[PDB]
């Protein structure tokens, strides 16, 4: 199965299997799928809770939906076999047979635009007035597998980390890693 | 459990401040002397409202927000007497006399548009022009939350009142035209 | 009363049952408890999985265990109903538990280079962090530095609520590892 | 006149604490309960002396140095009132309460020598210890400097203190000292 | 009450220059030879005005603000007991309580558009023109505050701020000047 | 299959040329291979040019070869599909393999500097250092090996070729370098 | 410039005639203006449909050069007519180099499908007598990645 | 003769070689002479190679000739007799003597050098460097030094060699404009010796 | 004539006044003058004001004096700026050798001279009173062998160079002085 | 480039060194690598005149052997057209110096003297070591010579040294 799809960039749904999103119903800020691109999570300890979950703005015509498809896939790197005999430490992969990564690039614009809808920019102004400042996750990608080893499920999604803090006036975003 | 910024909130010796409605604390106008939007000058005069008259009303994208706490206190300090027993060394973590019962936060978070409309009002523009002249610049303390405990009980001193208080620091210096906030941490 | 000051930097152990170890197998290098002052875990995502699990260096003579005693500790998140409620995101539910504990009782130490020498010493620390170097990039570890202990019922009933660690990584190949306390 | 470092004075705000003699202030044992040497937890604590029972006595490169202001006060501050009058906006600058006549100032400049010195007196570095331990770090105030009020045993009295911030932060394992304004 | 920037007050000794009328003031033509919006080439004659001949009015909405001292002490910090215990007393160095009785202070906040109007005189532009081609750069001082003793009254102090532009910067830089 | 095995830290080689190593043989400082763990080449230009051909130095103790196995693997992008949707159309082959292992070290700063104090690692980086401006070498830090060979495939999939023989497929390398006239050197991971 | 030029496949490039370097259609497969994606290709012409002409501040110059073989010679191991043209890049070009239909999808999809984009411009085209051809090129790195907002324009030597 | 006339801000250039421009065909943009204020030389090896030659944008009244008069002034490199004995060294170093002295300096303005970037031979200059080379470099004269009444060649006890009572130009003084790696802007710094 | 010796690098002092030492003295560490290379003065006002007047330690081996002559030297400016710059219109000295003689210190030099009883109680009264402290080594001395204005030698001018240490810095720092 | 690291010698003419009188300190040439110089405008006023320590095991001299080596300024009569103006067998032998080797070259009688004569009248001190000389075929001589700037000036009390390109 060659190298694991749960990559750093990559954080893994294993709580529920949501069921993908039509790739048009993305591209209109409308998506059938519970966890589709461009929808906003408050941290990474609630990757299934979604902010803007009454719908975002459709994709502009800058942010094209790209594929990546993969086979023979498999979810593990987390102190498997041999790195916990190698280590001195002391998990069932599960095999997917098809994979798709769906990738988007936000836009600065896109973002100003999607900070301020109206579930979006009350949780903003919410932890702005409670707490120091804000942050959110933005969904720039999503990992759908196919089979396992029935049904088609949203198996990792992609994020990028938009904050504002020390009262500066213009948010930041980076990727996030783990 | 405590706010997040317990660091940030300046304790208000005198149980004697009234809490504004909360109503009146969007209006502009507070009913009570001490509220979310009055501008004081230093950290010294915390009692001197400069903008005393009226301020610029709360715009929609600056709304109130509440927090509820059974108790709320300002300060753990970490005491001088040590206890060493059983091979262990115990220390004795105290809290202040700043200690109230019922609190609740308002908490408000300014934009650079309000604090403007806040800077061209009568009273804080005269005050800063007079500022700017007499020393290099200017720096004004904005109130950016209150906290106000019920009265009776626990919370008597020898009826609700305003225990605490949570300010921004805003200030021009060294000629650059363009003013500068700052979270206010109490040290 | 008092409460920790450096609350936003112990993290609970949530609905378990780990025994706290006896303090003079604290300092020993051999705690009676799974979980300890000087354990090294090799993630946050963890909090159970020691490293040095059959044992590591002694405490320094000189290093002493400070105690602390709270009439109750708060080790939840800022995401309870009223702010969910303000949020507006009371549509999903994301409310996590107040972490809640009476008559809590912190053991803590001050981490010194030299004993965190010593402890990435013992042969399953070096391991992990050889074999993380060889095979990533660099090594990441955490050490407890401090331990909170719940009061169970009318003791060996008492039970470990909450870990305050340090994260002790190495990665740019500096030959310099460092130190720093974690949040939240 | 007024001190160049006059921003970094905390007036004390009770009148009742005596002086130390002028002898006993280099001995390591002032006569007084505030003076210089003496080490506090935190700005909000100034009656709290951890090194109450004694501290080193000054090397002899640490001499003690005098000034006299017939009035010292700490804190001028702008009035909220205005007026307008031939063409000119009047301004009311205001003193303190905390002001004082015929005051004698008592300054020390610390060596690192003296500091370390300090840091590892019984009362000090137990205190350290254990803030360290609990917090990751310490942080205490030196007094440097004492100003007495011979107006307003003897009958003057301590009405400000001067401080300086000794702190370790992140096992740097090397402390720093810093100024304390306000 | 005592200035609140006393350091940044150098005194004007035995130039008993009379004070000028706030209404010259504000009109770019004062009527005592030391004021506001004066420009100086260098702090060791205060008293050489290159505008000695007039310059650009207040802008309207520049306004003068006013302070009335008991005492004020512009005197150094080489007193007479710092110099004891210095050990320099051997020397002349102890410096004079510039100390007066009465005074009243005139100040106002110097704007980048009215220092530009300020740079633009004749006699001021001439010499910044010939002290940035001759030398590397120019700077000048803006007297932006006056000290006024009771009598005949008279200017004990100044306030002022270096105006710099070096280094082919094509901008100038203000900074505030103590002492 | 799977995720690629040419991560940007993992640059491939010529397939089907260069033999792996004996285990053994990793650690005693003369490799049975033309190309190992421990290897000094002068630049990403010849990744078959050995400086340190006639042995290097034995491994330390705290020097030891971790292994990492991975089955079902495969190399390559300029895929059909990042292609299409790129806009490219630049004609975009691939090779799969059963067994990949990765034999992996981890360099540290004592024996990098008993490898610098070679001779023929001195040569390279004293010459370097007086004709050009500095020195800058590369050394092997992991290996992996296709275990049991492997086969070219083309999808339009197709098995080209079939090859059962071991040999090493890519390479991870650390850039070692010295210049502007400093005393101490640099190590930096590669990347692509 | 000598560490500035990247040699390529000898023998495999017709030059373009220099009114076309120009134009923005230029005759050869390589020339000045071309974007490439890698340094492994440096044939793999991103805007081989065309691109932008150069401006009237961007103007060709030349560098003959009677150039014969004359990094690691065999010296170093022990111890032909050319003609240069360049160009030098005004970032108003760049900006429309990167607005062209085959550039901006393959810097949308390197943007979304990984971190962000790193592509190549040919500063410089080396011709060799021999038919003629290219024998070298000289290029410049242009990157937009961490979510910069703003592109960076660099050398690259080797 | 005080202090040397060779400061680090001023190059000195060879005796009686450089005939002085008049005093108003300075300011007008077409100097008289071979070296003159507002020249743009490509280094500081090739003074004669004027780029423009033809002439240059006037200078504008904001840009005033500013003059400084010395009398009795010497040339003298950092190697004399009395710094050779006690550096250690024995191999000393002819001095150039002048009665009168004066140079004529101006302040360049931002828009008065983007004025000279973009004439002809200044901008094909800047666009040939720029392309073949990773950037451009010129250095304008700011300031020249001419010897009115001429002067005197001395060698050393003190001999008279030569007199030259013609006026020429002694020494320049020059500033880098410059713009590499593509900063979209041009830097100006002060050449110091 | 010339280029005038008064540079931006040397400080005059009042002319006809300060006797110079003889050479020998200027390196056994007691100067038999007023103004010599290793006196420390406390301001730049005040360069006259030495505060290790009692002497100070003689030059070690690798701190020589090294010399440089001047024929037909002037001190100060003309009017020539003044017209050229419209300044106000509210004379020079000269002379016909000047000899500069200077020195290079070493940090330990320094150090040494800083522990100074006189320096050093200068330095801690600063320190425990103004919050830092400030002093000037005289690296220079330009003396006149007989004068003039427009016979016994004086020195005329003087190099210095700032030894300071402020804010708590445990090291101090030297930089050269310039006007 | 290393062409712009090579500063030309202007009719000079000097002979080359004998290699082996390289690595002695004692070069039989009057320019050789290991000279210190005071600036670039006299690039033959060697100041270590009398010798200077020997070359230590590491500080080798390696050879460059060019046909026709390049050496010259950007003003080629190619460039010259474009730009609008008017028209107006060689070996190399190199080292690289140490930090060691350059701290004892500075305690040396000649340097150290220059030196402290420098840094008293002027504000720092300032020379140049010949890393590196060129000789082209006759009798022989030495045509170019590469340089590296070493500077204390500033008061730091610590030297660098950079190198120096026309």
């Amino acid at each position: 199965s060659g190298r694991p799809m749960d990559n750093e960039e990559w954080f893994p749904l294993k709580q529920t299997h949501y069921p993908p999103p039509t790739i048009p119903s993305m591209k209109t800020g409308h998506p059938t799928g519970p966890i589709s691109i461009g929808h906003i999570i408050p941290d990474l300890r609630h990757l299934d809770n979604v902010i803007n979950c009454k719908g975002f703005e459709p994709f502009p015509p800058n942010m094209d939906v790209f594929t990546a498809h993969y086979e023979q896939c498999h979810f593990g790197d987390h102190l498997n076999s041999e790195f916990v005999v190698q280590a001195g430490l002391h998990s069932d992969r599960w095999e997917y047979d098809s994979v798709v990564e769906y990738a988007v690039y936000p836009t600065r614009q896109y973002i100003d635009r999607l900070l301020e809808s109206k579930e979006v920019r009350q949780y903003i102004q919410a932890s702005a007035a409670l707490l120091g400042g804000w942050c959110v996750y933005m969904v720039t990608g999503i990992m759908v597998a196919r089979g396992g080893g029935t049904t088609d499920f949203v198996c990792a999604i992609r994020l990028v980390k938009i904050a504002k803090s020390g009262l500066r006036s213009s948010w930041t975003m980076k990727k996030v890693t783990r």
